[PDB]
Formats: C-alpha cells, structure tokens, sequence
C-alpha cells in the first residue's frame, strides 16, 4: 500500500502478467508500406498508423492508407479477435529554412500553411481518425486547424504538437482547445535547454492526465533500432519513463518508417511498455485524480473504477456510441482493462488514444428490445475478454450502460458466465 | 497536496529554489588530475573523487590523492565555506582481463566490425596482443564458452561472437568494434565462471587504501554476501571505518541483492554492465528495485555508467542524457557518478557543472512528503531512531530551514537522512572522515567544525549550533525568522531534539 | 473534516435540518389503546407498536392489534403519505419470584438475617425471618458469596450459608417487602426454560395474528433463540426474532446470541440489576457496536422518558440518555409506560421524535461508513457499498432501493449512509419490518405489476421520487441513487436526476 | 477503527489504564473533618470546592484549614504525595451586575486564603469575566477563573466568554431550567468540544451522582450520564451534595473514580489527537511532537519539567494516551494542574542544584521513581521527557526519548 513497496517488489525474473495498456503509434514509410509487413505490425501490437506529410505526394499517401486498411480488414472475419487500427495524419507545418530554430522567440508563422490546408482536406477525404498538428503555439492555432477541417471533419481528433518554448508557456490555453497533446521531445530539446525538457514532459503529461485528455510522447524513442535489432538500455529506460510519467501513447518514427527492423521495433515497444506496467502504481493515481476533479456519467465512471479495485475485476465493460463514456472512465486510470463496446467504427479507432481502453467493434444488428441489445453487446465483450485472457469464467466484471434507448448512468456488477 | 498536482505545477521558467541534494562523484584521470582543475571541480560541486585502480601504479594514485587533498585544503582557511571532499578507491576486481598489447604496452589496436579475431591461451602471447591474436587470463574459457556465445571486452565497448573452438583457442568475429587497450575487462554473459571474491592485486590495493586513509571502497563485481565479507576482512581492524560500496554488475548480483545489501555499507548500480546480461526492457526495473530497497534500508545508493558520456567530446549533453540522470535522481539515488566525462574527456568541468544543473532541476520534481510518510510505516525501541523520526516530522510541521545534527561518527545524521526530509541536513562534526563520508547520503550537507571543545557542554553545543546557522545563512538555506531543528546527545559523549528560532 | 469540528458546530439556536433516522417503538396500553389516540401517535412518529404480554389476555391484545391496524389503514387512501406500522409481540418470559406473605407487607432490616426456604408450607407464610421462592434449582446456580436482589433491586441480600434446599442471607440493604416480587441472581447461570408454556401460547398467538416481530425475553444463549424459532415454526418463519439481553450471561454469551438472532434489544433496566452501574454503559456501547458491525438491528429499551408518565416534559438527564443511545448507534428507541399507561402518551412520542431528530446533528456519518466498509469480510454487497459511496459524493437526497424481502435495503443500511434509504416494496410485511433499521424509509407500492419489466421499475422509482419530494428529502434538480435488479426475479446501481 | 474499539469492550475485564479525569468534591458538613478528607484524598479527590452560597468566612476558613491539614499529612513522602487544589464557588447574582457586593467580599477573601481557582457563577458575557478578573487584581492574577455557564445567553456568547476565561464549568442542572431538554446535551457537547479545541479546562457539574446522597450505590442512569460526560471530552467531574451533605461522601468519591476509570476504556485516543492536531512556536511544536512520539514508542509517560505549568497544558491539549507527569517546584501550579485531563502533577521539594544539568536529571529521576511507584511504567520502558534547554528558558523546546532506569 506504498509506492516504496511497489518498487521493492519489482522482479525482472517474473514475466509481466498484466496487459499492455499504452497505445502504440507507428510511422509508416518505405520499410513498412507493404500489406504483408503491416499485417505483422498489427499482429505485433500497432494501434495507430501515422503518415508524415513532410514528404510524399497525396497519391503516395492514399496508397499507404489503402494498404493499412487492407491489412486491418484481413482480420475482420473474426470480430472477437479483430483489432481496430486508426489512421493519423501528421502535418508538415510551418518551417523556417536546412531548418532553423529560434529558441524563446514568439514565431509569427501562420498556424496552417497552404500545403497544410491541402493535406488537411485530403485527410477529410481519406476519412482519417485524427490529426497531429505541428508547431502549435497558441489556442488560435488549434482553432484555425479546426476551421480548415470544417463541418465534414468535426469528428476528427486534433492532437496539438508542442515543439517550442511558447507552446510550453501557453500550454493551458492550447490544451483547453485541443482534443489531445503530443510531446515532441526532439524538437523541444533544441528550443529549450536539455536539462529542462524532462520537466516540461512531466508537467504536460500531468496536466493532460488531470484534464482527461490523451497525451502522446514522440521522437527519440528507439532510434538505434533503425540499424540494430535490439535497442540500448538507455532507450528502454527513456521509453519506460514516459509510460511511468503517465503517457497514453508512445510514437515510433524512423524505426518503423525506414529502418531495417520495423517489425522488431513494434515488438520491442510492446515488451518495454508491458514491462513498465509492473512499476505503475494504480491505486494512488485514481485517488489523486479523484480529489482533483471539478453529472450522472461522471459519478458512475468514478463508481465503476472504485468498484473495480474493490472487486478486483478483470475488466470494466463500457457500452458507448461516441466513445465519451469510456474516455471518462479512462481518466481515472483503473488497473482493470476498459473494454469499450461500440458499433461506431470511428470511435473504435480513436479509442486507442486513451490509456487502458481496449476497443471492440460490434457488427451485430441492433436488436428490437433494448434489454436484448444491451445483453448482446455485453456478451460480446464477455467473449472478447475470455479470448484475450482479461478474465475467466467465475470472475466478476463491471458493466456501464444507459438505462433507456439513446438515454450512460447505469452500473452493474456481474459474474463472468 | 497530491503528487499529480506537484507535476502539474512544474515550471521550466521558474529558477531552482532549492539546494542540490544528491552527491556528485567524479572519476579522476589525466584530464582532471591537476591541482588547478581539481580546485575548479570542487567549486563546481564535486563531492567525491573516485580512483579507478584498474590501471595505474600505487605511485601514480598516491600523487592523485595528494593533489585532491591539496586542492581541497586550499579552501580550509574559511570554515564556513569549506566543503569536505571524499576519496574513493574503485578496485580492479576479479573479472577476466586481456593481455598486453604488443610493443610498449599501451599501445592500442583497432578492432573492426566483421573481422576475425583469435583468442588464445598460449602464454607466449600474453604480452603480444593485437587485431589478429588476443590473450586473456582465464585458462578454462573453452570449456565455459560455446559456438555462438558472445564475448564482451572493455566494459561492453567491444563484443565478439565465437565462431569455432580449438583445444587452447577460440576463433571469433568482431561484432561491435572499437579501440582495444591492454588488460581490459572481459565479460562472458550466461557463462559459469570460477572467480574469487577478491584478487591478489585487489588485496594489495585495499591495503594501499588503508595507508592512504581513503574514505570508501567501491568493490567490483559483487555476486554474494561472502564477497563483501572478504573485502571487509581484508580491510580488517585498521580500515574498519572505511565504507564498503558493493558494485552490482551482473544478474547474480541482482538475484542475491538482499544479502549483499545487508552486508554492505552501500550500493552502486552499474547500468552499463547490467545491460550486458540483462535486456533493455528489464534494466530500468532492476534500477528502481535496488534503489528502492536501498532507500528502505537507509543505505547509500550510487548510479554509475552511461550518464553524460557525450560530454567527453561535447560541451553540452543530449536531452536523453539529461532525462536519464534526472530519472536516476527521481528514482531515489543518493549520488550520481561521472566516469570518462571527468577522467579523460575534453570538458571535465562542464561535465561537473552540468551534473549540478540537472540534479538541481530534478529536485523540483521530488515529492518529499510521500517519501517520508511511506518510509515511516515501512521502517523496522531505539531512542535515536525515534528522535530521528521526530526531527524529520517536526521539520515538515515547522517548515524548517534545516535539520542541524551534531555528530561524531555520522550515524545520527544518517538515521535522519533515511526518512528523507525536505529541509537540508547540516551535519556538524569534528571528525574529518565523518565529514567526507557524509556526502554518500542524499540531503546531508556536512560541515567540519575546527573549533576546540569547550568544557561547558552547553556552550560547546551552542557554539557548534551558531556555526551551523552561519553556514546555513551563507548557503541560503534559511534566514532570520526561520526555525531549525537541532539533534544532540544529552550528556557529553543522540536522543535530544530541540526546536530553535534563527536570530 | 473532523468529528470534533462536528461537535463544535452544534447550534442549539438552529432547527433540526435532517429527517429522523431512528425507529420509534411505542408500548400500547390503556392510555393509547383507542383508534383516536393511535392515529395521532402514528402522525407523531410511531413506527412500531409493542404488545407487552406480561399483562393482558389474548383477546385484550387482539383488540389492541385491531385498533392499531384500523388507525394505520386510515391513511391508506394516500399512498404517498402512507406510513407502514409494524406490530411487535414482547413475551413475558421466565422469572423467579417469591410467594404470599401470611395475612400483607413487612419491614426488612439492614444487617439483619433473612432466611430463604423452598418449603411450600411457607409459600404463603413469608415474613421478616422466613421467605420462599419458586426457582427450585436456585441452590445450584447460587453459592457462598452470591448476591440476591428482590423486587427490582430494591432489596439486596448476600449468601452466607449453603443448604440442602435453603439459604441464609444477610440483608445488605433494607427496605420493604411485598408478595410475589421479582428475584434477580446477578452472575448466576439460570436454568429456567427458554420459553415458558405461557410464552408458547403467546408465540402461537403472534403467528395467527400475523405479527411482524417478536421480542424474546431473558435470552441467555443461542439455543434459547432457536427454541423460540422452533415454536414459531414454518408458519412464522418470516417473523423477526429480537433477543432481549437482560443479564450477565446474555452479555458474556452475546456473540452466539447475535449470530442466532435477527436483532438485539438492550434492556438497560434489567441489566442495571444484574451488573454494576459502572459497567452497564460499557455493555450497551459494546452490544450496539457489534450489532452495527454485523448489520443487525439493535433496540435500546427501558428507562427512556419514564418521568413523562406524570409530566408533559422530560428531564435533561432523560433527554441526554436517549440522545446518547442514538449516538451509540442504536437503530430504534423503545418507549414503555409513558405511552402505555401514562397521562401524556402522544407527548412522549413527540418528544422522542424531537430528541432523536436533534441527536442526528451530532452524528458523523462519513466516519461511520469508512470504518464499516474497512471492517467488512457478492454483486449485491458490492453494489450496496457502491451506492453508499456514491451517495456521499453526489450529496444525494436519498438512496432508492427496490426490494421484495427487504434484504437489499438492509445491507445498504449496514454502511450507515447519510442519505435516507427509501425502500420500495409490494410486500406489506417487509415494509413494516424495515423500521428495525436506521435510515430506512419504507414505502408500500400498491400499483399492479407491469408486464414490461423496465416499465415496472420506473413506476416504483417514480413513486419513490414522489415520496421523497413530499417528505422533503429532495427536490427537482437533485440527484439520487437507485438500486434495482437487471431482470424480473439487486446488482444495478443508477445515478439519476430528480424530475 | 472506533467501531472495533467499541466491539472489544469487556465488562469482565478490569480497567487497566489509570484514571485521567480530575475529581472535584464539594466540601460540607459530611466531609469537613480532617480524617474524612484524608480518605477522600486517598480515594481520588483532586480538588476541594467551597460553596460560598452559605456559611461565614470563619466557617470556610476552618474548612480550608482542614483540607490543607489532610493534604499535608501525606507530605512526608514526596513520591506518593498528591497535591490538592482549593476552589471557591461564588454565590452569584439579564442585566444583573457581574459581581455582587457579597461576591466581591468572597473573592478578596479567596485571595487572602490563597485559593487556586474561582468558579464564577452566572457568566453571560466577556465583560462579566473581566470584572471578576479585575476584582482579583494583581494579587490574584495567577488564580484561575472558571466561568459557569447557567443560562441561554451564556451559551450564545460562549466564544467570547471562553476567550476571556481560564476554563469553563457546564452547569447542567441550571441549564435545564432555562433551555429545553432536547437541546441541553447538544450545548454540553458543543461547549466541551470548543474547550478541547481551545485547550482550556472544562468541568461538568450538577446532577452527577445525586442519588448517592441517601444510597451507597448510584443508579445505572447516573453512571451512564457521568461516563458520557467523560467521553464528550470533559477534563473534570464535580460532585455536590454527594460529598457535601450526603450519608456516603467517601463512597461517592470512590464510585466517581470507578466510573471515570471504566469510561477510560471507551476513549479512542488516536482519533482525538489526530483531529486536534489538524485543527491547530518552538514549545507548541515540541508539545505536538512529544504526543506523537508517545504513540509511536508506546511511551509509558510524558515527563514535563515546568514552572508555570503551561508546558504540561500544551501537551494535555493534544490528548495523549500516556500519563503526563508534570514536575514542578511551584506548589500552586501543582494544584492547578488537576484542572487538565491526563496531567499527573508531582511536587519536587529537592533543593535547586548549581549545575543546571544536574538539576534537570534530578527532577527527571524524581518522575522516574513516581512513575514506577504509581505503576505507569517500569525499568526497561521508554518515556518522553520535555525540558528547557538552559536556565531561564521558558520554552520547553527540548524533547528527549529516554529508557526508564
Ligand atoms: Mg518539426
Ligand atoms: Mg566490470
Ligand atoms: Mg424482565
């Protein structure tokens, strides 16, 4: 019941028993564009595929997206094991040119270049799940991106990338305007002194956890795996540290984009993230997040997480349409996996942005009686959890639903049949 | 209020408003051996000077120690600003070593990736090593190694892979190349080796350390408790006050950590050496485990290797290195050790100054109250222990500027440090060795009182206390109107706690 | 944040803000027997009517029950305002008493020597020297040095000599002695039958009269409780058995009694004769504590507002004594003679309501729940804990529980929530029996069962929503907790706004 | 937990801990004799109250003289000697004057008789206290003033009365006349609570063991009522007619001792201290630390070397479970220390030593012997010791953990 005990009980000779709760985002490039490679990367644990729009034509990116969706849908014949895979568009953004950085300067470059405008509407056409907005420095930058996406792209998640000092200084207003945050350590390291970057990372991650908004750590993760089949201990420690800081997702770059071991990189990411999970002290996170929260859905979400610790439940099953209800549960960081059951394929993909959310896509048609339709979706989650090893028959799980059709404030404690 | 809020309130624009609490240990070599440089390293924050006895003669090391003390005592005229500097002897160890590179002896050769290298056991080559043939001192290597086995030379800098085996030789391929010097360390991962706790050379080195009055010993390649006991026995009665710090370098050392920790005065975590047998996805877990158990036991723990290595060639470190050092401090490390960055680098002073910056920056992320509260209910009738607890407890209540401890052996200041107060611990002592060894503990700011002993014990106490407050004011620990805690014994020749206001 | 802040905030110049949570039990006798009086007592806050079977015939008590039910059902036309009223049967129990004085009062002397005989030739010839009683086994449970109290401890004797079937005692404290007076044997392990033949008849009377609960007198051990259980048999197996602890053996063997009982009654008066005065308060706090821990109802009875038999207002000592019983954690307070035969029956009920309601302000609810949760050894009990936890954090006006046997509401009450528990049921018996638990506000639903389950749930929920707003537990805009099952024939918790 | 503490209560188990609440006895015709006073002292009387509603100054002077003859008859053994305080209770007089003419005569007689405390009747506001304070003047500036709360206005303006007073007496019998019965218990709990938080002594009086005037045993209702007063947090309990005029004054004291001792087992100390701590200077910091350390080490006692008694009062506020042995050379503070719960005042009559260190250990060792004799602790046990640092130090800012020799 102390964080000190938790560290003292760490045993490197025992395999990690809990699942890997942090999302994996892989940059797709020449080394990982093929359908066959993408299939194995999905099998190895890739949750999100990022397309870097600093280079490449729209025709080139359209094919990459096509390949990602081909590899993803090849597993669709088994809905119990089917893993949703999101598509992320990463803008080139404003540049100064050999690129130039102006440390501490309030750069007045427009939030969205002419190329970014083209790429953003291309992202709307391609039905991407989220956008990584480069070089975000203020709230008006985020809303300018939102404006370009327009009405047709209103459901596309906007992740603001913090790449300089102004972004760190004005972090609160940026966070309040964004759907999530990406911490670009590499770029941050050239804008502020290196001995202050780790402080910035912990601050931003902390405020994202407090706000219940997804935070992504990017750059300088496993870069040595571009040439090597194994990473250094320092890289394994840095990655783990980002997980323990409270990051929702971790992003790979050249390791999966152009490297010689893209598949080994994804697997090494999965291993490190799963190993770091044993050092995570869940009970303290939840109790602190509770005391820092400012509604029947909020109250039910807290109750579900609270009960998940009391019952030692194998999972928290959440029936959701937009994903919002599952997100509210994720904010409180339960140790138990959050099985988000949805019929919306987009919300299933976007759910990977939140730590601990294991999204499943229900393809069964809507049943006439509401009580029937709820039981159907729950039993679907029951089957997935059994197949994934989350829980077994006889265990207890928490289920969050709505009370009436299109009403979620209902919690029930049910045994696994 | 909460750990999460403490993180949220972190501010890279706000200047550091706290003292740097973690000790800085610098390896002394050709680039930092001079008196002029040593003075500047002390002013920059060096607390302990490590002497690596893997190379160099006793004569060479004696001059280094002399130069350290010359630079140290040049500040001794002002007792208020004087900072004690400890001397550490790092043993060569019982690890397998290569032979002499042919020629003068040193003499280095270039091993290139993909090339063939023949490892021999024929003593005709024990002083004739090069890129083609390599001699090592483990005669039984062919029986303990296999085809496909990997061999690491010079602390993991160079890696080889065995291709085929002979009666008295091995044919290998150079996997990770580099420059090879004479008598370098050889590591055989996953191999069963017969190695003594301490070598014949280590024995004469430990004796040399006693005659040179060193403060601590870094014992290399400790795998079990009996390894520490041997080092203890060699030091014997004459060196019974010399602290023994066990270096954990392999899997067995981690596996048998508890018995080693119990037998040792402290622990060094050699991450780079750990990474030889232990994969990248597990090393960080071993670090947090060993540091945690060291904190729980109240014994010093040092993080070593792979810290600011890029500063050997550059004046600035990478952000990854900054995060790595910081995470070590946040894990709960008492000290951070620099190796080649101060030993042979081009910027030994920038290395010390940067280490000071990073350690001071990381101090803002430390959540003190949770540490003490957990270390309280995790702690194993002793009047000194209860007084120590009470002093730390009161330091949080009164928001004390410091906890002043009057000590002779350091023991009293150590028991306070285990509970990790937010306020600095000013350990006032008349024992010079106590003042130097105190750097091993986080949060302890040792102070050497040179004033003679007053017969009136109450006058002697208030004299030492007034000295501590002058030190505290000068270092900016506290000012007039602040309150401090004072720990003393009750009679002349430690169960007394006093809450006193600063005038 | 602290219990002492709670005590410091206490304001006597401030009206009681919360609803009365403890049950009020009133002994119905000559002064409260009429329908007119009963109606007023019900409106004044009476939850349970106790019938003391020490006095009165079956037909006398049967008429009292009839009047209680006539009074109770006169409010049945308004289902929202209707209050269930339970009926309690209190057995006479076994008892050791003397005999007739030849002639009939005498005068005892302090320090003198009164002889105890068992010869029936003096069963009607008792006086200053010789005296007889009916416990023929008294010379096995009493020994040299034992104490013998006579007539409510008004006369104390100390055993000096043992005999074949006689005792020689010295009058420790004098007084005056009548005939057929009660005898107590402090410390002794009495072997009287668990249930006398009269109690057997009265228990069978309770079954055929459909009483809700029985207060079993003079319970010393687990087998005593099961003997009462046997008499009630199959027909009365749903009747709650509340064991009355009245002597030292009952206190010593309290655990086995509680483990065999549905509830406990603390009889302070009888306790005061059996054990020293400086220990009764400890026993009361102990027994109430273990009952709170076990989640079983506990009733404090005797010596409550006794002065109100002759006066319209109680003393400050009585007001303090009742309040402290409530603050100890008692579920119900029982009124005796001041409602049964006194001159101010409905004043005593109203005053009991006032005292209990004022005592609620000194209760530190959040402390009690956190301790009860942590000291606990099932989907329903996980949902019950979750409901109480949510009620504190939502600052809920109430916890609405759908139950048919009462069980689900009972295990919510165990964790002592601040918010009142509105137990909605169609079973009239569980509605009456629910008064035994602190904070449970039972309502009886008379609406027909809807074939669509989700519609029947909302019907009962809406009924509770109307009751709570009428009682002032909550208003529109507030948030309440709702506990239901998920299918027809309690593991579902819902957070819902008050419409 | 507090709940499990209640569950563990065993009436068959003898009270092991010492009695911590002071006992104040009203002295009258039934208890005036020296030999009866001797027995009351041995039975646990800490304070003798003189009711100046009746009797002449010559009558009360004889009573005070008898109280001191009985007290000093035990003086030949400083180890077992128990200090006994003398209390003057004014007759008293809503715009009636604070001090009547008779009261003024009685208050100045009290100064002349060197009483330790005064129970001021019918206090309704802070100005009433200031008037009593002014009467006692410079000569009686060290005499503790205990304001008696007897009416509704006194309860209303309680905060300002508490601030001006040295202590509070809850006159429950008189309270019951002016305010409804379903509110008196709330007022008592409120006043006791605020007194505990402020760290000032609170006394519950009237309607205690009244039935013991004519009977040797109290009713269970009285036993329960007295016990709950203790459990509310009262520092002292006061007997009236039971000791003043009753047939069993000695039995009344012994019963009050038993009840208070039995109620001690129901007290949940760690909750009190933790709440008192979170609802709060070198000494005040040392006081908290000593109480906290006493719980950790399971200390047999907290030894406090004090001159004015204030240091012991600071420790007493935080309600430690361990007995507070207050070692003083001042006979007055030794008698006044009984007003505070958990303080066991002891009077050192050893000559002052030249070396201040020697004089400290002398007094500490005195407490060691007193503790062993009283059964608070034994050889091998550990106690907390609070002292000043040097001669002249008013601050008890020095805490030491020391094994019992
Ligand atoms: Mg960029
Ligand atoms: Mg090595
Ligand atoms: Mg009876």
């Amino acid at each position: 019941d102390t964080f000190l005990e938790h560290m003292c009980r760490l045993d490197i000779d025992s395999p990690p028993i809990t699942a890997r709760n942090t999302g994996i985002i892989c940059t797709i490039g020449p080394a990982s564009r093929s359908v066959e490679t993408l299939k194995e990367m999905i099998k190895s644990g890739m949750n999100v595929a990022r397309l870097n729009f600093s280079h490449g034509t729209h025709e080139y990116h359209a094919e990459t997206i096509k390949n990602v969706r081909t590899a993803t849908e090849s597993f669709a014949s088994d809905p119990i094991l089917y893993r949703p895979v999101a598509v992320a568009l990463d803008t080139k953004g404003p540049e100064i040119r050999k690129g130039v950085n102006l440390p501490g300067a309030a750069v007045d470059l427009p939030a969205v270049s002419e190329k970014d405008i083209q790429d953003l509407k291309f992202g709307v056409e391609q039905d991407v799940d989220m956008v990584f907005a480069s070089f975000i420095r203020k709230a008006s930058d985020v809303h300018e991106v939102r404006k370009v996406l327009g009405e047709k792209g209103k459901n596309i998640k906007i992740i603001s990338k913090i790449e300089n000092h102004e972004g760190v200084r004005r972090f609160d207003e940026i966070l309040e305007a964004s759907d999530g945050i990406m911490v670009a350590r590499g770029d941050l390291g050239i804008e502020i002194p290196a001995e202050k970057v780790f402080l910035a990372q912990k601050m931003m991650i902390g405020r994202c956890n407090r706000a219940g908004k997804p935070v992504i750590c990017a750059t300088q993760m496993l870069e040595s795996m571009i040439k090597k089949p194994r990473p250094t201990r320092a890289e394994g420690s840095d990655v783990a540290n980002a997980v323990l800081d409270g990051a929702d997702c971790i992003m790979l770059s050249g390791e999966t984009a152009k490297g010689d071991y893209p598949l080994e990189a994804v697997r090494m990411q999965h291993l490190i993230a799963r190993e770091a999970e044993a050092a995570i002290y869940h009970l303290q996170l939840f109790e602190e997040l509770e005391r820092l929260a400012p509604d029947p859905t909020e109250a039910t979400a807290v109750g579900a997480v609270e009960a998940s610790f009391k019952c030692c439940s194998g999972a928290i099953i959440v029936l959701t349409k937009s994903g919002r209800s599952a997100h509210q549960v994720a904010r409180y960081r339960p140790r138990a996996p959050i099985i988000a059951v949805t019929r919306n394929p987009q919300t299933a993909r976007q759910a990977h942005l939140y730590r601990g959310i294991f999204p499943v896509l229900c393809k069964d048609p809507v049943q006439e009686a509401w009580a029937e339709d709820v039981d159907l979706r729950v039993n679907f989650a029951m089957n997935v959890g059994k197949a994934r090893g989350f829980f077994k028959k006889g265990d207890v799980v928490i289920v969050l639903t709505g009370w009436r059709p299109g009403s979620t404030n209902t919690m029930r404690v049910v045994p696994v049949p």
